[PDB]
């Protein structure tokens, strides 16, 4: 079966772990335990194809920015996550996409822009603003909530479908 190497990146606290754990383990992590670097692996059927998702849940704490080059090298596709109630996390996306872009020496790396926490009402990043960013990258924008499960499968499966276009 086909393996897909996914990597989840974004600022601290945007919900990278919560999203990954919701996808893989089907529950919502309420508490906030900052991540160093964890791996998750799960066999799933996507569009009729049995495949193995290998997902690297990375650190948003800038203290660990040194580890980015390593995982950006190995990853096949990147879930670039910000929170819709965290304007700064949205502005931070560019610096993640720039690094991925450099490391893969490519303007063409399978990526999905994800606006997480869409269950919360304190929105400061409007859908249209994120759509414009994703458009400029030539990638999809998808809103998610790790809490309600909204968009969670859509985000990760879309990332698989982007890798397949590569
Ligand atoms: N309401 C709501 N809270 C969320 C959502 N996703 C994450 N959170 C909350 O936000 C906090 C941080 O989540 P977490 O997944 O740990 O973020 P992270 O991006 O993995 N952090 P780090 O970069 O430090 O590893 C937690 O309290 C978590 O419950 C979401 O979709 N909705
Ligand atoms: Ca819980
Ligand atoms: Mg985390
Ligand atoms: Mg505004
Ligand atoms: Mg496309």
């Amino acid at each position: 079966m086909t393996e897909y190497k996914l990597v989840v990146v974004g600022a601290g606290g945007v919900g990278k772990s919560a999203l990954t754990i919701q996808l893989i383990q089907n529950h919502f992590v309420d508490e906030y335990d900052p991540t160093i670097e964890d791996s998750y692996r799960k066999q799933v059927v996507i569009d009729g194809e049995t495949c193995l998702l290998d997902i690297l849940d990375t650190a948003g704490q800038e203290e660990y920015s040194a580890m980015r080059d390593q995982y950006m090298r190995t990853g096949e596709g990147f879930l670039c996550v910000f929170a819709i109630n965290n304007t700064k996390s949205f502005e931070d996306i560019h610096q993640y996409r720039e690094q991925i872009k450099r490391v893969k020496d490519s303007d063409d790396v399978p990526m999905v822009l994800v606006g997480n926490k869409c269950d919360l009402a304190a929105r400061t990043v409007e859908s249209r603003q994120a759509q414009d960013l994703a458009r400029s990258y030539g990638i999809p924008y998808i809103e998610t909530s790790a809490k309600t499960r909204q968009g969670v499968e859509d985000a990760f499966y879309t990332l698989v479908r982007e890798i397949r276009q590569h």
